[PDB]
């Protein structure tokens, strides 16, 4: 089998991509934050406190004829941006782009930080880590990928996010037409639960490639692209007026700057991000100072390539027995 679903950023920065995904029978439709960081499937729901949804699409389970609770499971999940929920959990039909896993475990929140709450547009995550990471108690629970494993055509997904543009997530196959050049491939480790590799280095603008190994995560569920101080150092230094701002929070530079473009490694090959794709837009409405989109990751204790960098490459997330992460240019 196969599936693909056509993933939408969120909002005119691309500060995440919703994904319409099928849930119960009948169907109930909700759009959910593809997270390869993560490895819970959870939603906003019927039995979420009132007052911490405000606008999104919910599951109810008991509208489904094929829900049935998993008794005695409950689930809670922080995430690296201080973002946080918890619930019960039920198991459920599952389908994403014609892709259908009976039995899925779908994680029902009763709370959510209020991060979630304010966002809209996302009515919750489905993670696509490594199923050691779901966070669901007494019986860990596998990720919706890891339950379509077997069934797919190959046990591979794609994601190739859009800038400023929808973009697909296909699960089973590899579209060879969605990419230019070849697509190589990169050793994964598994031992954090993450899609963990090294990158052979970076360069700036159009300056010279430095060969340096720099371990990170390809994270969808991440907006920006997180890389150790003195990469990022170098790569600002190249923006006149661009600083660090504690009271911020990162990197600003001057919303009048042309930014370079960002160029990371995989093995031999390059992946070029285009300046614009570093551009998160005014600090506040109508400042000048605007918010950079590669920032340290000094104190994440982890590099983390977010969508900043994914959304300019064809990645391919291969799941065979020994994983391992693929990128093209596109």
């Amino acid at each position: 089998s196969t599936g693909s679903a056509t993933t939408t950023p969120i909002d005119s920065l691309d500060d995440a991509y919703i994904t319409p995904v099928q849930i119960g029978t009948p169907a109930q439709t909700l759009n959910l934050d593809f997270d390869t960081g993560s490895s819970d499937l959870w939603v906003f729901s019927s039995e979420t406190t009132a007052s911490e949804v405000d606008g999104q699409t919910i599951y109810t389970p008991s509208k489904s004829t094929t829900a049935k609770l998993l008794s005695g499971a409950t689930w809670s999940i922080s995430y690296g941006d201080g973002s946080s929920s918890s619930g019960d959990v039920y198991t459920d039909t599952v389908s994403v782009g014609g892709l259908t896993v009976t039995g899925q475990a779908v994680e029902s929140a009763k709370k959510v930080s209020s991060s979630f709450t304010e966002d809209s547009t996302i009515d919750g995550l489905l993670g696509l880590a490594f199923s050691t990471l779901n966070t669901v108690s007494p019986t860990q629970q596998k990720t919706f990928f890891d339950n379509a494993k077997a069934s797919l055509d190959s046990p591979v997904f794609t994601a190739d996010l859009g800038y400023h543009a929808p973009g697909t997530y296909n699960f089973g196959f590899i579209d060879t037409t969605a990419y230019t050049g070849s697509i190589t491939y990169t050793a994964v480790s598994t031992k954090q639960g993450f899609w963990e590799w090294t990158s052979t280095g970076y360069a700036v603008g159009s300056g010279t490639f430095k060969s340096t190994s720099i371990d990170g995560i390809a994270d969808t569920g991440t907006t920006l692209l997180y890389l150790p101080a003195t990469v990022v150092s170098a790569y600002w230094a190249q923006v006149s007026g661009a600083k660090s701002s504690s009271s911020v929070g990162g990197y600003v530079f001057p919303c009048s700057a042309t930014l370079p473009s960002f160029t990371f490694g995989v093995g031999s090959a390059r992946i070029v991000i285009p300046g614009d794709y570093i551009d998160f837009g005014p600090i506040s409405t109508g400042s000048s100072s605007c918010f950079g989109g590669i920032q340290s990751s000094a104190g994440i204790g982890i590099n983390i390539f977010g969508d900043v960098a994914l959304k300019a490459a064809f990645v391919v997330f291969n799941g065979a027995t020994t994983p391992t992460l693929g990128f093209a240019s596109k």
